[PDB]
C-alpha cells in the first residue's frame, strides 16, 4: 500500500506508515530472588498483597540497582541531583507464571498496588511524574525472567508528557474536545469492556501498538477504583492473550500514561490517562535516532481488523 | 552516584546511573559492482558516470516515503525521498576501513544529493544516517548509509532549535561553538573536534562537531570533507578497538532546509555516533527520557587513551 504520514495530539508528532518496508530482504531459571521463600535476597519491601500475608500474591519492593536515589531528596529542593524512586512490582510468587496468565481479579490487584504506591510517592512535593511500565522478554529489555513490572518517580516532567500536554491542549482549543474521550471515532476499535476500550491508535508509533483507554474522562490512573481495576485487568489480559496468539508470543512493553502530579485545573479537561502496549517486533536504526520520527509497517486499520478476528478458543 | 543532565541540543534531561551496569541478567550482494541491475535506479555515482565507480547513490527499493507523491505533497501523503548510499564497490570493506580521502568522497556525495534535494520546496529536512551491524538495524551486510528527505521538520530538529535558541537568548552564545568548554574532548582535527557529550543519551556516544560555526552540513568543502573523513575514521576505529567491534549508528544533525536568518546564530550542525550497546525498556518508551550507565567524563578518558 501507499505510504502515509499520520499525526495525533497524544504523541504530538508525525509517524510514517509504510507497508512496503516489511517486504525488504535481510542478510542476517526455575527460581530466582523474586520467587516466594527468597524474600531476603531482595531489596527492601514496601508492601505485599495480601498485606503481611506470608502467602503473598504480589510484592512491591525497592529496585536493588535503582536509576535514581531516594536519599538525594533534600538536595532535590544543566545538572540536578539524581533523586527519585525506583521500585519493582513482583507480579507472582511462581517464577513461570506470566502476567497474561493471571486472572482478571489478580491483574486488577496488581493495578491497585500501582495505585497504592503512586499515592505514597505523591506525598512528595519533589516528584513531578511517576512512570509505571512493564518489560516482558529479553528483546523488550527484560533482565529478570520472573514476571514483574516497575515504577520510576521523576523529579521532572519527561518529554512524552510535555508533548502530550501540548498536543492535547491544541486539540482542545481548536475543537473544544478531549481527543481520548473521542477514542471510538478517532481510533480503530478492537475490544471494549464495561469501562475501557482498546484501540489501534490512528497515528501509532509501532506496529500492532494498542491503547487501552478509560471511556470516562479520567486524568489520573491513580483514580482507578476496585470495580474498574478488575474490568481493566480483564481487558488488559485479553489484549495480551490476543497479542500472544496472533503474533506468536513476542516480547512486549506496556506503559501507563498519566497526569503530572502538579497538573493544573486548566489542564484537566484534555488530560486523559491510558495504557500503551507495544509488542516488540523490531528495533530502530539511524533514521529514528536522528529524527524522533518512527516508521510503521502496519496501518492500524489492519491491526484492528486482525485483532477483532482473534479467537481465544 | 546518579545524576540528571541536560543539554540545549537534546533539550532534555538524561539520567546517568552507573549502578545500573551492575544488575544481573537471566538472559557478494545486489550492491556489489556489476550487479547494478539488481538495484533501484541510480541517482549518481562517483566518479561521475565512471563504470569503475567508488560509490553510488541510488533510490531505495523498499522506500519509507514515496518520491512519486510530490504533486499531492491529521494525515498528509507519504511523499519524500528515500535514497541509499553504497560506500564501496566491494562487499567486505566497511566504512571505517576506507582511507580519509575516500570517506570524504562519501561525505561530498551526501552534500551533492542534499543539494539536488533542496531544489524541492516540498522538502523540509533531510536525515543522513548509517546503520552498521544487525543489532543497529542493518538489513544489507554491504557498507551503505541512507538519506531520508522529509516534508516536515521532525521532533529532534524542533527540540534542538528550541533548546539552542533558549541558550542563545540566555547567553548570546552558540552552545556548540562552546564545544571545548561544554563537553569532554576526545580528539580534534584541523576543522572538527570529537566529544563525549555532557548529557549524552547513550553510553559511549560521541559527537563530531565543526569548530567553525556552520549551520548546514552541506556547506562542507573538499578540504573539510577529508579532514572530517579522518576524524570519523578515527572515532569509528577507536570504538571498534575499545568496544570489541560493536554495531553502530551515525546520524548527521543539520538545519532545516527553510531555516530562517534569525535561527542561524545558534544553529550548528554535528555528526552523532551511537555505538549499539544496549536496548530500551518501558521507561524510555513511556517517558522519552533515557538512562545512561557511563559518565561522559569516563568515556572521554578511555577514548583519549586508545592507541591504534
Ligand atoms: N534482588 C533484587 N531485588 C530488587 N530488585 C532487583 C533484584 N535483582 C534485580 N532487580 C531489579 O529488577 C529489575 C528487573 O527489571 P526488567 O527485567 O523489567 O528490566 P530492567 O530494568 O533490567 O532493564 C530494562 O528496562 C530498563 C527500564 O526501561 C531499561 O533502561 C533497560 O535498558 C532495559 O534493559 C531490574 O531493574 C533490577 O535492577
Ligand atoms: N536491491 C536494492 N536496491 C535498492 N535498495 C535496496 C535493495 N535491497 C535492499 N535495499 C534497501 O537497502 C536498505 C539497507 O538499509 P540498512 O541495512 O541500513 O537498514 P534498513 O533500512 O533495512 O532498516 C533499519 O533502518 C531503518 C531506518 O533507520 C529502521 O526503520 C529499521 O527498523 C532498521 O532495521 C534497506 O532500507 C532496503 O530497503
Ligand atoms: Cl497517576
Ligand atoms: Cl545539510
Ligand atoms: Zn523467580
Ligand atoms: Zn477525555
Ligand atoms: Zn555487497
Ligand atoms: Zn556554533
Amino acid at each position: 500500500q501507499s505510504p502515509e504520514l499520520r499525526k495525533d495530539p497524544v504523541t504530538n508528532r508525525w509517524v510514517i506508515f509504510s507497508p512496503a518496508r516489511a517486504k525488504r530482504p535481510t542478510d542476517f531459571p526455575s527460581s530466582c530472588p523474586f520467587c516466594i521463600g527468597r524474600e531476603q535476597e531482595c531489596a527492601p519491601e514496601l508492601f505485599r498483597v495480601p498485606d503481611h500475608d506470608p502467602n503473598w500474591k504480589l510484592r512491591v519492593i525497592e529496585n536493588l540497582y535503582p536509576a535514581l536515589s531516594r536519599n538525594l531528596e533534600t538536595q532535590s529542593t544543566r545538572t540536578i541531583v539524581g533523586f527519585g524512586f525506583h521500585d519493582v512490582v513482583i507480579e507472582s510468587p511462581v517464577h513461570s507464571i506470566q502476567l497474561s496468565d493471571i486472572d482478571p481479579v489478580g491483574i486488577g490487584d496488581i493495578l491497585i498496588a500501582y495505585k497504592k504506591r503512586i499515592n505514597q510517592i505523591a506525598q512528595h512535593d519533589s516528584i513531578n511524574y511517576i512512570q509505571v511500565f512493564k518489560n516482558q522478554g529479553a528483546s523488550a529489555g527484560a533482565s529478570m525472567s520472573h514476571s514483574g513490572s516497575q515504577m520510576m518517580a521523576l523529579p521532572v516532567v519527561p518529554p512524552t508528557v510535555s508533548s502530550r500536554l501540548d498536543g492535547t491542549k491544541d486539540y482542545f482549543e481548536e475543537t473544544g474536545k478531549c481527543c481520548l474521550c473521542e477514542a471510538k471515532s478517532k481510533h480503530f476499535v478492537i475490544d471494549e469492556s464495561s469501562h475501557f476500550v482498546s484501540v489501534a491508535p490512528f497515528a501509532a508509533t509501532y506496529p500492532f501498538e494498542i491503547w487501552i483507554i478509560p471511556k470516562d474522562h479520567s486524568s489520573h490512573f491513580h483514580h482507578l477504583d476496585d470495580v474498574k481495576a478488575v474490568d481493566l485487568g480483564g481487558l488488559l489480559k485479553l489484549m495480551l492473550q490476543k497479542i500472544a496468539k496472533q503474533l506468536n508470543d513476542p516480547p512486549y512493553n506496556y506503559m501507563i500514561h498519566t497526569s503530572p502530579l502538579k497538573v493544573t485545573e486548566s489542564q484537566l479537561p484534555y488530560t486523559h490517562w491510558f495504557l500503551q502496549i507495544v509488542p516488540q517486533l523490531s528495533g530502530v536504526g539511524g533514521f529514528e535516532i536522528g529524527t524522533g520520527c518512527y516508521i510503521n509497517p502496519v496501518f492500524p486499520e489492519d491491526v484492528a481488523k486482525v485483532m477483532r478476528e482473534v479467537s481465544l478458543t
